[PDB]
């Protein structure tokens, strides 16, 4: 599984479940070509967005909308949504999970990579 | 004083200098039009990007060059730079800090939004 | 498993091993009473610090050990440690997960809470 | 000039007001002294709390009372409170910033230590 987002509610203390999340990979011309995407799970984590043949080195996006998950629990938040950029696999295929902490004015994107 | 970046360095508790920042504005035909530009100074702040009157209501990006950062550091980081996207002003004009927090493998985004 | 520790490092982008973690109960007298430790396992993991039956309602105190890891890994620290305070069970047996993600001058304490 | 504690509300993203702040230093026998005391202001921040002549080197520990801020805005949080210890001016005079970034199930501290 090279990629894994998780994601946490520090509001509720709880996973964010139905984060919907977007990956994207940067096309030769920059522009990001959307390609896997889901929703997070009742653990907050989303697992199979893609495959070790298909995760080739690039540029990719995570794009995850933060602001349809606080609607959805009725508080006001003030990002559009949390992206995370990053060159993945230069140095060999690795795993990568994407922590997201997210709060109505703040977030934070940590990764966690570790080589399979 | 309507928009002011900070941004810090969290493996050596300092400001971060020199970090440039691109902001953009997401225009009529949704593109992202480019809206200022600056670089941190000494204490890690970005002040001057835009006056009252330009800063009108709309959706803006904050793309902050981490990268670049660490790189000059020796450090090859996770992230390909850090963006805040936000609607701005929609409620009337507002002032808004987004402050940075920076690490190798994560970064923290909060927005300090006061009502002048 | 009533209560979970999770500790991440952003400088490495890793789990972070063999961090020491010790939990105190507050006594009558309001002195910390140390009673689980353990150190985190290859996955930043600490698991079977208690069980069900004795992790009662009460204020408990988890301490982690960051300057320890911080130092075998080289890196300058600012904290003696990162401390956890928070009452326990207030509405019943909870699990708790707590996540330290960590930097040598910051790092974050937050806590997944589900009910069993 | 010494010390200096930020504190900031990551649900609102404001500053977070009349927040209590402890300050204790250790003494050669190990107990924690009392060493000042004092609220955040309306900019979230506490000055004044110590002079340089005073501030001596040693292990310093702050407590922000996080709880009573989120009691009064009706939230039962996690946390008893945030406690950062540290040593401080081991290596000469320093300036300490201590920024807290608070969520109800998290909190972020982050020092930004300078040489005047």
């Amino acid at each position: 599984c090279p990629l894994m987002v998780k994601v946490l509610d520090a509001v509720r203390g709880s996973p964010a479940i139905n984060v919907a999340v977007h990956v994207f990979r940067k096309a030769a011309d920059d522009t990001w070509e959307p390609f896997a995407s889901g929703k997070t799970s009742e653990s907050g984590e989303l697992h199979g967005l893609t495959t070790e043949e298909e995760f080739v080195e690039g540029i990719y996006k995570v794009e995850i909308d933060t602001k349809s998950y606080w609607k959805a629990l009725g508080i006001s938040p003030f990002h559009e949504h949390a992206e995370v950029v990053f060159t993945a696999n230069d140095s060999g295929p690795r795993r990568y999970t994407i922590v997201a902490l997210l709060s109505p004015y703040s977030y934070s994107t940590t990764a966690v990579v570790t080589n399979p």
